[PDB]
């Protein structure tokens, strides 16, 4: 019952969670987080 995605149009080092939540929410996710890794934006949403 969770679902994760990264953002479609993310290929770049996330700064802020703000810009990820930004691209998650227009994607329909419930919210975005930066990962650790490569800083992409992971989005999270209900399934």
């Amino acid at each position: 019952a969770t679902c994760k995605a990264e953002c479609p149009t993310w290929d770049s080092v996330c700064i802020n969670k703000k810009p990820c939540v930004a691209c998650c929410k227009k994607a329909k996710f419930s919210d975005g987080h930066c990962s650790k890794i490569l800083r992409r934006c992971l989005c999270t949403k209900e399934c």
